[PDB]
């Protein structure tokens, strides 16, 4: 019952955090990860003989509600033009409300996609999508 | 509460500008952009080496209920035949509704489709999509 | 509040009539349109140079509840055979209940497929759907 | 005060007539109306701008003592099995007592449903619900 | 007034009977009917042009005092297990007490539910409810 | 107390009076608003971090015993039939009885809904409900 | 009359026996069932030609003043954790107070609810709700 | 409201009638066809020129209630195996309820998928598809 | 027993007191408050393994005798246009009519809806609903 | 009867105990339990086979006059911010008056609610609901 | 109504036999078939001359309750591993429940797919696919 | 009813084991097989004359909720970077929860993707998918 032993993570007991600031009115984090993997046959068999890795890759998609003051585009990590050229990679992570500790570390995140929705009657929100070279359990350094 | 302090930007609190004037009866604006961000791999590399981006894309896409003298085609935004060829290209602006500050800049839309539905017992709906060479958070000039 | 000083279209503000006459039973009315607009790169850009416009589409398609004596087959619009081949262009015209007045005219429609709806209990749905080659906000004459 | 210079209509003031005769043993009798009332709101503005109609609906509910020669049945009002479909729109007209002019007029109405109930020590109760197409305080038909 | 001349039903003018047996300790009994009405509008019309008759229903529902010996089970009307398969359709038919004209007459009656109770201090209540196809004035099967 | 130093109000010290004359046999009169209040929550917070304003709404509702001769439909502030797409916007307005100061008006009220009842021995109940764009304690159309 | 010659059941002639032996303190109990009777249209006929049933479903429901002693989960008969799992179906008889003649049978029935209730100045209420395949007059298990 | 003066068609008001024999249970049928219409461009135009007809298609789809003795493989219409090769082209017919007269005419219907489904509770479900060379208002011969 | 040394609150006992001054005519108040409390569940145990938090909601009802001078209006608290984006957050504390000791404290109340009621001989009703954040029993803003 | 010797349980015979301590002025107490049993059905027969458990749920609802210095948010049982997460679980005991033995026991209970009402001329009423995992006749913990 | 006389199957009318034996706890099976009709056209024609058949296919779907020891792995219909090699061809038979007699025969079914689902809270799930070279009304043999 | 006796398999009847430890929290598991099965047609046969196995398949999908210290990372089952290639084949049990025996067993399963998700005010989920090379009704070994 009380977050202390509770055995199942969740959203109050993770925080969002990027180059070491939280994220603000987040909402909903999905990530994705594929290992290509493939299967290898044989003439005189009907079932893969092994399963083998051949491509890697990784998506993380962040949603929030757009801020005035400290959204994407303000805190430097979306782009809306030729800025983009010039953004460098940054590491998103996620981690304990409670002890700070890492529990996801995202590597070398890459921006794909930046999308805004506007509404006469809800609020206003914000979508954005990277790209991760590589994820782990720990921090970078 | 009071929406002078309000930190999430609302709808009420925007408002959609074209040209200088503002659009009316607005219900939901949609915008989108894709950097073609690609992953870079090596014959002796299961993961990616670095990510580039390759095109850059974006869309704008407006929803009205057709006013009977201020709608698209009246303003001289849309196009229902061969004067889209005379059109040229158009800014779109979002700003906030009590600063009248720029937050998102469209430079160069073009129209891509137009429709427009009717019904028996609903308004009548007007949906238009744009294209725009760029996006920034200030004005054009 | 009233009609009279009604800022947005409204169905019963609006009537669907082609060649002259209103169509009866008339329940909705989808109008697409599309300017095959491109993007123009450039061998040392990342974003589109210009938008050109190179293919024009446009499509009308009506939904009505089938009339016993005045359904399109009867009134020579729809065809249900060979006949489709002796058919001739026909215009259809969204006109305002009040004034009478063209408020869209579709140029040159031409059928694509025609369908037809039967339920135990409930009303026969007719469907057709047709392309037109221009349209305007003004009669063709 | 007395019935000719009361200032509002009573049970007895009123007389339910159908098809130019009275109705016997009427208990009670509520008539509704709806206009399909809808708000019309803008990006920029959390008010409603303007409200229009959008769906007209009513209906008419009269409750009697089942007549032994008199009921709905036998008059050929109501309906039981397939002469439903053989019925004819009728007029229900609420008329003064005295003056028998008509106060409240409803036009082509139309059956939804018909109810009775048996009880072994209280009357048997005849309940009917038509639907009309429009209301005038003056007959026309 | 006398029975005899009695303007209006009461409770024990009516006999409930099936197969051709009146039916004991009948407290309540009420049948509905529903027609299905739907409105009919049309895309320049606020009000519905016409109604149709698209869904017919019916139901009978009988109460009783759950008798030792002539309850329905015993006579093989309700049922409690697999016998309700192999059950046949009945007729339930209002009667005048006096004359034994039917009044209301229910074809193809359908059971639905059936329902019992028992109480420390009241008397043992049986509820049934049975659909049927058509109802008649007049007894036909 | 004495009423001209009553410390709260009560049925008589307020008349309800619609385009400068009172309105007469009022009975009940239940006026609603609604601000649309949402919560807005954090990914690392169980609390809402604060609540905002989304969708505004407000409905009016006047039950009176129908006039003879000036019920809503003779003054023209209700509809029956077609009438009322030609009806214009009106403003309620609660006045105090002694001083005629405004209290609550009701600005651009737009009929929803009209409501009539009949019954043998009571008295006729006129019952409508209308919907207002905005309120205020001072009067302004 | 005479209990002996009573025309119908009341509540001291019938006892609530569960695996042979009486049900003390009993205050109420509520029997349902339900055949899922459903109708059978066809495209040019309004009326439903034939009923079929299609999901045969019932419940037994049993109110107690909870006993010091003979409760329901002192005998075993409810459940309050893990032991549901380990409960076997049971069957509830309905017998007459003198002869002890079968009259409802219900036959597998399972636990679907329990429910208790204190109060500081009212007896303490025992509810319990069963579901059981199938109803007989007769036992056989 | 009357079924003689509907002017709209509805399910009972026509039957579906193959070999001038009728299809009981019917439940839905779906009729679309296909004109092949195309664009004709020019080199100097970004219209349109003139629209074409190619290819023509149809297809009928009927729905039913699996008869015991009246399904379409007893009927010869439907084929489980190798005998579709020996069916020979047969005709649907569209009939008015009252006058019998052909509403729509489908002319060499030849089967293209059958399919059946079974379920615990419910009705069993056939569906089946045609394809018909030409269609008409009147009867073949 | 005596005031002094009730065992139990009562409603002469507690003082509504806002923005540090009490709230006179107070009739009803009614406090609600939900953790949104879940359970988790294994696939090997029916039983739930534990609950935890996710959605803290929580509500305040204040309902009154509408003062002539001194309601919510007039004191800004509650709003009827516009005005209701300028009112700032408000707190409401429930003190000790004795002591002034703090009770219950509600912290960053937000209206919902305002709603009022006139009769023709009943006192008039205010009644408003709001939405706080957290709840104390120590004031703190 | 004697109380020593009373054949069922009574308001003041029960005493609602936890942690160790007696609750004061205990109004009422209802248990509520849920097994979530389903049936099975077969393609074959109408009849459900057999039925299963496959969702326990159960719920406590307790409900007291709040106390001056006893309530149970002083006590700590109760929850008003974000004190909530810190709560951990507690078990509610029903014992015997006399020879406080357990007679139902409830294991971790987790707060759902919590509610407070406020009168002018009525004791204070405080109510809260807890959510337990399993329940038993005899204390574990 | 009853079972014996009606004219539609249903579920409790059929039974789901393979090799001869009934299948336990079947849920839903749909059967589908393709004829792979093809349109011939001309070149002056603008409609297809003829249709012909050139593929024929099929396919049954079978779901089921796993269980405990009549699954199809444990018959020996469906295979998790190599033994799918050594399965021969077998028929699946629906008959009727009454007089068991031949609905519909599957010949030559053959195993396509076969899925399982679990989850926390629901009955355990199987599905599996079969191809069948030829479908007849009666018995193989 | 009881656990014991019962004939279809449930969620708690089952235990989700991974390397003879089971697998805490689990929600739902999801396997699919597919045999590559094709028809084998002839130049003078509309029907396949043989089907034949040409390629064997299987994913098994398991969906948790992300324990703190006991997910698939810490257990060192699923990957989040390099590691992968270090990880070798696993095989996952599903096993009786009363016996303990192996109902299906899952041979070289190797992860494909592995996904996670994040929201404000719902418990972590996670995904994850496998391939195995065979699967079979007993334990590996």
């Amino acid at each position: 019952a009380s977050e202390a032993k509770q055995t199942v993570h969740t959203g109050n007991t993770v925080l969002l955090m990027i180059k070491g600031k939280p994220v603000g009115r987040a909402q909903s984090a999905s990530g994705q990860r594929e290992y290509g993997t493939t299967g290898v046959y044989e003439i005189g068999s009907i079932m893969p003989q092994e399963h083998v890795y051949l491509r890697y890759e990784g998506t993380i998609t962040v949603e929030r509600l757009r801020m005035k003051k400290e959204n994407f585009a303000d805190l430097g990590y979306a782009s809306l033009g030729e800025e983009i050229l010039k953004k460098d990679i940054i590491d998103i992570l996620v981690v304990d409300n409670l002890t700070k500790q890492v529990i996801i570390s995202y590597h070398g995140c890459s921006a794909n996609n930046y999308n805004e929705t506007w509404q006469t009657n809800e609020i206003v929100t914000e979508e954005i999508e990277f790209s991760y070279l590589t994820a782990s359990d720990k921090a970078r350094t």
